[PDB]
């Protein structure tokens, strides 16, 4: 369709205080070209950029979202759940 497709690549698990890498590299668009990647790590924190990194302060289950926007201004968001342990 006209929306881009957002995809979040990352690990299913991680540890408190460790940098976790997330990537939007497999996002794609039939009807435009993606220009921006906005991340929400589920603990209040955000980042920008195709490849982003976050460390969680506490153990828990977090829903990471990625919103991609394309050159025509069309958006899509996708979610990824990560379990963080001590």
């Amino acid at each position: 369709g006209s929306a881009p497709i957002a995809k979040v690549t990352g690990p299913s698990t991680g540890a408190v205080g460790r940098n976790i890498e997330f990537s939007g590299k497999d996002s794609k668009d039939e009807d435009g070209k993606i220009v921006s990647y906005d991340w929400d790590f589920g603990d209040g924190a955000t980042s920008r950029g195709k490849n982003s990194v976050h460390a969680y302060k506490k153990a828990g289950t977090y829903n990471v979202t990625l919103k991609v926007t394309d050159d025509k201004g069309a958006t899509a968001t996708e979610s990824f759940t990560i379990e963080i342990k001590n």
